């Protein structure tokens, strides 16, 4: 019943996986990235595949396939892109998006800093609150859904709350103790 957004850095792995779960659960959710360019793993640790933040996931899939068709279907990148084409049209940049939410769950500290850093950029008349919650999650694809699970278990809990803004500060305190995690939470204005 609330607007949610998950944010990793390339809106490829983590963010999408949480995006899937939160959606198949019924939650109103969007997913973005903060990076400059979508970047995926390549043949080396120093040789990746970088793309425009506007390219179709469909084309990125076409691209990889018309290259190391084998390699990429194996490590997962092709199936992953397969899971994404069926939800969103193509990866989006958080920074540039008129869309607005109540809860913005980032997936890495590094990003948490960008989402906030940019939230403090403009300032509108709306003046209604949005909570930026960080829930660390390894960029790895295996942990991706392992994080979604955590990520949804927390929003699901926060979901059912007649007055989020007040007790949300305590729900986090409880979620922190139940999952033995460190949920960075900061206050930004829309």
């Amino acid at each position: 019943k609330l607007a949610v957004a998950v944010v990793c850095s390339s809106n490829m792995n983590r963010s999408m996986e949480a995006h899937n779960f939160l959606a198949k659960k019924g939650f109103n959710v969007r997913s973005y990235g903060t990076g400059e360019r979508v970047k995926l793993p390549g043949m080396a640790f120093d040789k990746p595949n970088v793309y425009e933040f506007g390219t179709k996931y469909e084309d990125i899939y076409r691209d990889l396939e018309s290259k190391d068709k084998e390699f990429y279907t194996q490590n997962g990148l092709l199936h992953m892109l397969d899971r994404n084409r069926r939800i969103k049209k193509c990866p989006e940049r958080f920074q540039d998006t008129k869309e607005q939410f109540d809860i913005i769950v980032t997936v890495e500290e590094r990003v948490y800093d960008l989402v906030v850093m940019h939230m403090e950029s403009m300032e509108s008349v709306d003046n209604r609150p949005v909570h930026v919650l960080n829930v660390d999650v390894v960029d790895n694809a295996e942990d991706a859904l392992m994080g979604a699970f955590v990520i949804t278990d927390m929003i699901n809990m926060m979901a059912k709350s007649t007055d989020l803004d007040n007790d949300i500060d305590e729900l986090i305190q409880e979620f922190e103790e139940r999952r033995k995690r460190v949920i960075l939470h900061s206050v930004l204005f829309y």
